[PDB]
């Protein structure tokens, strides 16, 4: 078995390996890239996601949310308060403010210290979820506007043809915005590029494990998970790498900086934080391997996770004895 001990792996593809997408992620998988959750591809020297990054200021941020945290420095929520809108260009000079800039700092170490250790104190505001692209059409290769929809895999892998539709999201990021402990919608797979700025830490756990993540998850939050029996879809908890280690939980951490991709694999859970004004991209995307997962997801029924348009079908098709329970969580 490849990857026995599910380690993060890091892949360099030469030009000629960027061509075709859905023949490289299999290639990574035959490595074991996937035991991790999650993989690291550096594109080749040749590879440019667009031309510059000197026009994107005039981009809105409709509904920026700030991170309220409630807990401990360990093990914490997060609520998200909407705050008006403002321009890509009127949060980068919010994110650059002495009251939310990323502190001195060693190296990426210390920063992950501080992270820990203060997060909590602090309520940053992140640009998520912003339905768009910031690939040029004409880069070919790895445009994550171009990507084969999971729609079409459904109906290549199963026979049935669904509505629905697959588009990319745009984050802006400053210092301590934080992702929560999840896995994807269905537990697809996603992609993530770091388009501009300062860096993303990223913690996961590997597949294998995830049923040991949801376990502590449901000690450290008790009430939560009274409510609903899937209450990491919600995505709102956070624990710590000293807490995971203290808990005996499998995972591990890896730092991604502008120009870089990340996937995380089916049900991978995974958690992070940005180090201070960054641009990420992001869609979610199925394989042939994808399937199975799909069919086994978890679902939050209570009416907290409310998703997306799409979800239906895939619900509907891969679920149909879980569809009426989840819908009225949906209406
Ligand atoms: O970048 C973020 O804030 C969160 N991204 C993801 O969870 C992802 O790409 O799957
Ligand atoms: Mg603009
Ligand atoms: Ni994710
Ligand atoms: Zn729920």
């Amino acid at each position: 078995a490849q990857n026995p001990n599910c380690n993060i792996m890091i892949f360099h593809p030469t030009k000629e390996e960027f061509n075709d997408f859905d023949k490289y992620i299999a290639y990574m998988e035959s490595q074991g890239a996937h035991r991790a959750g999650l993989a690291k591809i550096i594109p080749p020297k040749e590879w440019k996601a667009r031309e510059t990054y000197d026009n994107i200021s005039e981009i809105l941020i409709a509904t920026p949310l700030q991170q309220v945290a409630s807990g401990r420095a360990g093990v914490f929520t997060q609520y998200h308060k909407k705050k008006k809108a403002m321009t890509v260009g009127e949060y980068r000079h919010l994110a650059n403010s002495k009251k939310y800039q990323t502190p001195p700092h060693q190296n990426f170490e210390d920063l992950e210290r501080k992270y820990w250790k203060n997060r909590i104190y602090n309520s940053p505001i992140y640009g998520a979820d912003i339905s768009g692209s910031l690939f040029d059409e004409n880069t070919k290769q790895w445009n994550l506007g171009h990507l084969g929809t999971i729609q079409d895999l459904l109906e290549k892998e199963c026979g049935v043809v669904i509505e629905g539709v697959n588009t990319p999201y745009l984050y802006f990021g400053m210092w301590k915005t934080t992702f929560a402990w999840h896995t994807e919608d269905m537990d697809l797979y996603s992609i993530n590029y770091l388009h501009l700025g300062e860096p993303k830490t990223w913690y996961v756990v590997p597949p294998e494990h995830g049923q040991r993540l949801e376990r502590l998850a449901r000690e450290l939050f008790p009430g939560s998970s009274r409510g609903c029996g899937a209450f990491l879809r919600h995505k709102v908890a956070l624990i710590s790498p000293t807490v995971l280690k203290e808990n005996g939980i499998p995972f591990n951490r890896i730092t991604q900086e502008a120009g870089e991709f990340m996937v995380t694999f089916p049900y991978g859970y995974h958690a992070g934080f940005n180090h201070g004004f960054n641009c990420a991209e992001a869609i979610n995307f199925a394989t042939p391997r994808w399937i199975d997962y799909g069919k086994m997801a978890s679902q939050c029924s209570c009416g907290e996770a409310r998703v997306t348009f799409s979800m239906d079908a895939f619900v509907r098709i891969l679920q149909p004895e879980r569809y009426d329970l989840w819908k009225r969580g949906q209406d």
